[PDB]
């Protein structure tokens, strides 16, 4: 609907003085991270790239290489997250899903399967003329089985757009999952794909629906027991990210600090990713959800100039 998230643009931005704000900071030995914090957290995506570029033509360096000379820890990540081009950090960090390591398909999936057709488009044509490869190519040429083909049928945009609604299809369709799903010896996870990856929203949407009544499983559940990881992922992905991105993504960071094993990473690029999308609809359906509030968990959970980093990016709720 009204996606809005909580990063606007800084009232009467004064791209030279922050420009040396961060000379400032960055000056000697003295690294004054939380100068550095309130204010690269209080002004949109936009304005911090015409204050990088107003770095370099002022003295000569990189606004984002010397930051990340000067900082360490999850702070520094946070920073670096923060002060990259919107429109070109979903490809990052996938291209740092597809290199030296080689694992981190959490960053795929999560990625891949809650960005809209529209902006795939964009992650990947960027992408390529950015690091020269083919995003698909770099997918393919990691990803295997049908996790991958998944992928690569999620990484082309090509979902049907919202053009109507025939209960004709949604039942059978809904039926198509059953089989391929329960009503088989095994599983043509290839009717799933074309299933979540090609048909619409809406059309899907209310395919989840009439399969509960179908099956009497949800879709989801019966994912679960139908499926394993990886694939499972991906499917668990796209579903709970079709009936609600702003959810699925809550939820995302949920589980990103439960345990003894607060994932950084996802509660990083989660933030960041989406800090002026629709991070304020991560939070408010977060409480109904979660019956918990984004900002008590950051707050007890993590430490360092992390927290209030984290907290002055999370908003105000
Ligand atoms: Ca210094
Ligand atoms: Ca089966
Ligand atoms: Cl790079
Ligand atoms: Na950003």
């Amino acid at each position: 609907q009204v996606l809005r998230g909580t990063v606007t643009d800084f009232p009467g931005f004064d791209e030279r003085a922050d420009a040396e704000t961060l000379r400032k900071a960055a000056k000697g030995l003295g690294t004054d991270e939380e100068s550095i914090l309130t204010l690269l957290t209080s002004r949109s995506n936009a304005q911090r790239q015409e204050i990088s570029a107003a770095f370099k033509t002022l003295f000569g360096r990189d606004l984002l290489d010397d930051l990340k000379s000067e900082l360490t820890g999850k702070f520094e990540k946070l920073i670096v997250a923060l002060a990259k081009p919107s429109r070109l950090y979903d490809a990052y960090e996938l291209k740092h899903a597809l290199k030296g390591a080689g694992t981190n398909e959490k960053v795929l999936t999560e990625i891949i399967a809650s960005r809209t057709p529209e902006e795939l488009r964009a992650i990947k044509q960027v992408y390529e003329e950015e690091y020269g490869s083919s995003l698909e190519d770099d997918v393919v040429g990691d990803t295997s089985g049908y996790y991958q083909r998944a992928l690569v049928v999620l990484l082309q945009a090509n979902r049907d757009p919202d053009a109507g609604i025939d209960e004709a299809q949604v039942e059978q369709d809904a039926q198509a999952l059953f089989q391929a799903g329960e009503l088989k010896w095994g599983t043509d996870e290839e009717k799933f794909i074309t299933i979540f990856g090609t048909r619409s929203v809406s059309h899907l949407r209310k395919v989840f629906d009439k399969y509960a009544t179908i099956s009497g499983f949800q879709i989801e559940e019966t994912i679960d027991r139908e499926t394993s990881g990886n694939l499972e992922q991906l499917l668990l992905a796209v579903v709970k990210s079709i009936r609600s991105i702003p959810a699925y993504l809550a939820e995302t960071l949920y589980y990103a600090a439960k345990g003894a094993g607060t994932d950084d990473h996802t509660l990083i690029r989660v933030a960041v990713s989406r800090s002026e999308i629709d991070l304020f609809n991560i939070r408010k359906e977060f409480r109904k959800n979660f019956a918990t509030s984004l900002y008590s968990a950051i707050k007890g959970d993590t430490s360092g100039d992390y927290k209030k980093a984290l907290l002055l990016l999370c908003g105000e709720d």
